[PDB]
């Protein structure tokens, strides 16, 4: 005798035949992340709640309302990550929820720390609820959700900028706006405008001040141009560039991705400017005044910048 | 001035404009595994050969002839694994090509060692050529191919039995045949027959002798039955079962998968019966007479067994 859900908000009452297994009466069934499909209902977990897959239209609508997918694989990939992430340790590091290193989760830690430091509202209630609970220190469900929403499995190598990009795509960034302009000696002037995720991300450089002062592109014409920002209305910007030695000076950035190693065969650290510089490497904490090292993402805080 | 290929057998001669980059004249282009799409043709690699994606019908047929896919992602996922696997070390361990531990490749090592010990003919010439060359000690291309053919990326956690199953599906196993029979007290007797991959794999048990003496299934009727083998015509069989403590006795099996840890969060070792028992753990070698430990796959050698 059990409860089933797809969202864990709405609970459905089900009495489970006690020699039938779970994946036969309900269908794919789970318990705290464990595939319990092939298991018989034992006296131990009577009265507990089980995630199931949406098998009538009520459950289907509930799953969309909460996760904003109709992907039948979604729930299974989420249960499969939770089974691991719930076994990770999430230590508080300088008042941030971090992740002790496991299962190549270095990039998740760096994402998780960044997310606590930028102002982000998630569209799927499931991401939002799990984000709140992660900020409070219970970040297993959030991490398992990040893996599901990015189509990563536990252990897969990950890109912090790519993870962010996908997460930003599930966040309300509608009020975000970027007015670019490119100087074309031949074609002239031509004012691109970007809203959403595209108004918050750039991949040419780390320095927000260098963006403001014009970055190089090759104009339609062929040879090089300069591409500078005219208006940046957003709560933050994320500047990225392939990893390189870079001086992070204290007080001029919110936080940064440090990455050491080859493309994919490498390890991310998080660097964040508080009253001094903090290197957060999973459960480990380093504190320094200046910092030179290989950075690939820097986060900046905005309101409404105009050129 | 370069050569392009998709197979590396057929070489196409191309002269490459020397201020245009590669991914503009050809398309997605590669060099020894490196995405060279965004790179200009430098004097260093003139006269070398580049993998490209199939962009006319000649290249398309050549790619199928060699790899047996028409999947446009195939070649890119392969180049992306090669870039890593070519950096792995492949030490000879007791006359077998093994892999020094990197990038969670424990399951690949165990597959690679097993593959050198069972009799397997691959259908895609690319797998066959790279298998020969791996048996000789140059196993980077084979491993990168295994990752591509299984849709694994480098670092992903892997299942040795699942990898084998997919590889078997690209091998000639047409002469393989399994005649089962199930004892149903109510329904009666009923002689299943299996050919191909399905005639070589079983997931209930490790002991081939226990298979021969009948394994438990629940007959259509509901309650339990016994399912035993009547004819096993194949060069080998692979017996698998979820990991458990198990005594491998020397001389009664070809090789075995040892796995320690949780579902997915674990580490594979290879155990192989030569003149004594060898534990091969990547580049490391242990030798013992008996062996108790957590086994999940055992390989056996056959000709044409009849009950
Ligand atoms: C489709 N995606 C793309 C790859 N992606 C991925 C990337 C990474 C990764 O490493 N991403 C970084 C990176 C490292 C190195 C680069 N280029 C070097 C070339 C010359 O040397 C210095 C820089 C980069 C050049 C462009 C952009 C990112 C570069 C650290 C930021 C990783 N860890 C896991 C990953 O999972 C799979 C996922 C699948
Ligand atoms: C779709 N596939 C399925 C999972 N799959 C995978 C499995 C593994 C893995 O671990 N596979 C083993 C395994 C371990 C443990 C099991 N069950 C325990 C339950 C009770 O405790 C003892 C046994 C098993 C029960 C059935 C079958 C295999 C079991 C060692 C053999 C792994 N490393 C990476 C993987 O990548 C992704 C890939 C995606
Ligand atoms: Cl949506
Ligand atoms: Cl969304
Ligand atoms: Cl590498
Ligand atoms: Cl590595
Ligand atoms: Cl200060
Ligand atoms: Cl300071
Ligand atoms: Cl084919
Ligand atoms: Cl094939
Ligand atoms: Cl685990
Ligand atoms: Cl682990
Ligand atoms: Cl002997
Ligand atoms: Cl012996
Ligand atoms: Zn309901
Ligand atoms: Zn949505
Ligand atoms: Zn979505
Ligand atoms: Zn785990
Ligand atoms: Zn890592
Ligand atoms: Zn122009
Ligand atoms: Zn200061
Ligand atoms: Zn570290
Ligand atoms: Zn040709
Ligand atoms: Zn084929
Ligand atoms: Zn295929
Ligand atoms: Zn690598
Ligand atoms: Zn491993
Ligand atoms: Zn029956
Ligand atoms: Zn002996
Ligand atoms: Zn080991």
């Amino acid at each position: 005798k059990v409860f089933t859900t797809v969202d864990n908000i709405n609970l459905h009452t089900q009495v489970v035949d006690m020699s039938m297994t779970y994946g036969q009466q309900f269908g794919p069934t789970y318990l705290d992340g464990a595939d319990v499909t092939k298991i018989k209902p034992h006296n131990s977990h009577e009265g507990k709640t089980f995630y199931v897959l949406p098998n009538d239209d009520t459950l289907r609508v509930e799953a969309f309302e909460y996760y904003h997918t109709t992907d039948p694989s979604f729930l299974g990939r989420y249960m499969s990550a939770l089974n691991h992430t719930k076994k990770w340790k999430y230590p508080q590091v300088n008042g941030l929820t971090s992740i002790k290193w496991a299962d190549n989760n270095s990039y998740l830690a760096t994402a998780l720390l960044t997310l606590q430091q930028i102002e982000l509202k998630f569209n799927p209630p499931a991401l939002q609820d799990a984000y709140y609970r992660a900020r409070a220190g219970e970040a297993a469900n959030f991490c398992a959700l990040i893996l599901a929403y990015c189509n990563k499995t536990v252990g897969e190598l990950g890109d912090v900028r790519e993870t962010m990009s996908y997460l930003f795509q599930h966040a309300n960034l509608d009020s975000c706006k970027r007015v670019l302009n490119v100087v074309c000696k031949t074609c002239g002037q031509q004012q691109t405008t970007l809203k959403g995720v595209e108004a918050v991300m750039y991949m040419g450089t780390l320095s927000y001040e260098q963006f403001k002062k014009g970055v190089q592109i090759p104009c339609t014409c062929g040879k090089q141009a300069t591409k500078y920002l005219v208006q940046q209305e957003s709560p933050f910007v994320m500047m990225s560039a392939p990893p390189a030695q870079y001086e992070l000076k204290h007080g001029t950035f919110t936080c940064a991705s440090e990455y050491t190693g080859n493309y994919q065969c490498g390890h991310y650290k998080h660097i964040t400017s508080k009253e001094t510089l903090y290197c957060i490497d999973g459960a480990l904490l380093t504190k320094s005044s200046e910092y030179k090292g290989p950075i690939t993402d820097v986060f900046y805080k905005e309101n409404s910048y105009t050129t």
